[PDB]
């Protein structure tokens, strides 16, 4: 199986914009003769969430 086949759609906005929040990606999957077949549903990668807005947040006097 080759799961680039099924593209990532492009990584989410950030959840905050500082003191570093989630964002995630995901393949879009169609459940196909291909999909079903060559066992992608085992070894293939359906999401991703990491840091982002990742500094610390300023903080005014
Ligand atoms: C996003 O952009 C940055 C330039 C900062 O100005 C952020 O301010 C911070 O906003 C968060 C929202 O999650 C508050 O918790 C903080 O108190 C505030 O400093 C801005 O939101
Ligand atoms: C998600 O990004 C990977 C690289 O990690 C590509 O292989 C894939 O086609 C998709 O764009
Ligand atoms: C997720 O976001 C990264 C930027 O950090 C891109 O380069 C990538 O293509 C995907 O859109």
């Amino acid at each position: 199986c080759f799961c680039d086949h099924y593209a990532w759609t492009q990584w989410t906005s950030c959840s905050k914009t500082c003191n570093s929040g989630t964002q995630s990606r995901h393949r879009q999957i169609v459940v196909d003769k291909y999909y079903q077949e060559n066992f992608c549903e085992q070894i293939c990668s359906k999401q991703e969430t990491r840091e982002c807005n990742w500094q610390r947040c300023p903080i005014n006097c």
